């Protein structure tokens, strides 16, 4: 069938939309070459529609069928419970899309009668009605890029009524469950430096490995309604509350198979057949799909001790080599599977012989050596889309700032140490918002982050050696040095000299700001300050960070004040 049929009406915007990058002090400061970053609109959607619409084959076979009984037969282990509406209404980010019947997302939060009310009416509907399709909004997502562009990504989700619902049926299910099924292979269930550690070991456990990265075009197109229904039996070997049973088989007929899709102005648009990414289940559908079918096309290509890493669409698989001509064959056999399976790739796999080769979640395995000269493994990536994406988080309020959530997960890196961090805390020290809790996202669940709490959480994710790492490998040197020449971003002796400054002027504060000064800024400095563990390190609850996948599930995971 068709991803999708469309009736001619647009995808709109709801308000007005920026593309360029505006010409302020602070990201200027950043990054000078302000017309090479670029946001998406709605303005570029035709292009995306064109992308994303096709016609789908899958052919199953015995691989496909064995492997998914063996991700059932693990399934089978899970109880999930049902969240109360309380709970459900916690998990609700305070900025989510309002409701169109007349309550928004502070009224979740708070609790409001009207908000209980129709939650409430929208959970007996879904116990009630098998049958009707649940209208979905469809919108353009404005996303930050550097040129060489892009068309906006499409962005399908309903309405808050029925988020809240798929809370309660299935937060547990999609944060349990996976582990459950992929054991080791279940991408988030680790920080950064446990992935780094799954990577290296993996690579380090074969006699003479092989890996590879497999990138399918167009994903969330490529779901089948019988790969939505794969999923569901998947879910429905856990224990579950009659009510939540119910509930996901409703959610599976009425939403997660397809829909109506209608846009902002409230026009009937098309029908889709296919993922929608803004569901609750879009991660762990994904990640779930995503296995199944690479594990049974691993199986289809004979590829030998196959280890996967998996994060939605993202798939690394680390392999025993055959050698060189056997593996390129393997690989060209295990594409043919997958897209016999309905997972073509977007670009040809290709066989990898050094770790460091292979880029996996847009991140790639990197060396650098600690106060101790040892050497430590770390995730890196390029830099272009963060630094673009801090420019224009500098120059506009966005709520989201993906920087932050840089500076959390890409910490040990030379950008994010030099640059991210010199840069937010020299803007933020000047503004006395150091102690301002800001949005992120990691796994795509929310979280409110004060920059004051960073060394305690970077020394929590990535160890100590975090703020000591030096002897960066020259591939890595050179790739920051050559995305900052491009995107005219101040060379790093100037970051250096910034580093100096805004360091002082942190130690001068005492409290929390010398701790960021200490820790942070250590790498700025010939003489060294003494750097021990943070006593608030391990007094953090980081429980429901590194669980699981939540992007386009509406999660917010920050604590709710008492009422
Ligand atoms: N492109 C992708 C990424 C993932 C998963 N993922 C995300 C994510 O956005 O979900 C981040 C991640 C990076 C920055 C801020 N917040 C985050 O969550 C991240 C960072 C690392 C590491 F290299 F730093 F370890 C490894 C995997 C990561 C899944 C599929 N496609």
């Amino acid at each position: 069938s068709m991803s999708y049929t469309w009736t001619g009406a647009l995808i709109t915007p709801c308000a007005a939309e920026e593309s360029k990058l505006p010409i302020n002090p602070l990201s200027n400061s950043l990054l000078r070459h302000h017309n090479m970053v670029y946001a998406t609109t709605s303005r570029s959607a035709s292009l995306r529609q064109k992308k994303v619409t096709f016609d789908r084959l899958q052919v199953l076979d015995d691989h496909y069928r064995d492997v998914l009984k063996e991700m059932k037969a693990k399934a089978s282990t899970v109880k999930a419970k049902l969240l109360s509406i309380e709970e459900a209404c916690k998990l609700t980010p305070p900025h989510s899309a309002k409701s169109k019947f007349g309550y928004g997302a502070k009224d979740v939060r708070n609790l409001s009668s009207r908000a209980v009310n129709h939650i409430r009416s929208v959970w007996e509907d879904l116990l009630e009605d098998t049958e009707t399709p649940i209208d979905t909004t469809i919108m353009a997502k404005s996303e930050v890029f550097c040129v060489q562009r892009k068309p906006a990504r499409l962005i399908v989700f309903p309405d808050l009524g029925v988020r809240v619902c798929e809370k309660m049926a299935l937060y547990d299910v999609v944060s349990t469950l996976p582990q459950a099924v992929m054991g080791s292979s279940y991408g988030f269930q680790y920080s950064p430096k446990q992935r780094v550690e799954f990577l290296v070991n993996t690579w380090k456990s074969k006699k003479c490995p092989m890996g590879f990265s497999y990138d399918t075009r167009c994903f969330d197109s490529t779901v089948t309604e019988s790969d939505i229904r794969v999923e569901e039996s998947i879910y429905q070997c856990c224990d579950l509350a009659p009510e939540a049973r119910q509930a996901i088989r409703s959610l599976t007929e009425r939403l997660y198979i397809g829909g109506p899709l209608t846009n902002s102005k409230g026009q009937n648009c098309g029908y889709r057949r296919c993922r929608a990414s803004g569901v609750l289940t879009t991660s762990c559908g994904n990640t779930l799909t995503c296995y199944l079918k690479a594990t049974a096309a691993c199986r289809a290509a004979k590829l030998q001790d196959c280890t996967m890493l998996v994060n939605g669409d993202d798939l690394v698989v680390i392999c025993e080599s055959a050698g060189t001509q056997e593996d390129a064959a393997a690989l060209r056999a295990f594409t043919e599977a997958m897209t016999r399976y309905s997972a073509p790739p977007g670009d040809p796999p290709q066989p990898e012989y050094d770790l460091e080769l292979i880029t996996s979640c847009s991140s790639n395995v990197s060396v650098a050596h600690d106060a101790s000269g040892k050497r430590v493994y770390y995730l890196t990536r390029d830099p272009t889309t963060p630094l673009a994406r801090a420019a224009w988080e500098t120059a506009r309020h966005t709520p989201i700032n993906s920087w932050l959530g840089n500076i959390i997960m890409y910490a040990p890196t030379l950008w994010a140490r030099m640059i991210l961090m010199t840069h937010f805390f020299s803007i933020l020290l000047a503004q006395e918002q150091l102690g301002k809790a800001l949005d992120c996202q990691i796994y795509g669940a929310c979280y409110s982050i004060e920059p004051l709490d960073l060394p305690q959480i970077i020394e929590r994710l990535h160890g100590l050696s975090a703020f000591t790492l030096h002897s960066y490998s020259p591939g890595e040197i050179n790739r920051v040095a050559s995305c900052l020449r491009k995107l005219g971003v101040p060379p790093l002796r100037t970051w250096r000299h910034r580093a100096r400054s805004v360091r002082a002027k942190l130690l001068s504060q005492g409290g929390r700001a010398a701790i960021c000064g200490r820790y942070l800024f250590n790498w700025a400095v010939r003489t060294k300050l003494k750097l021990t563990p943070i006593p608030a390190a391990s007094q953090l609850d980081l429980s429901g960070w590194f669980v699981a996948g939540y992007s386009g599930g509406d999660i917010y995971h920050s604590l709710s004040r008492a009422r």
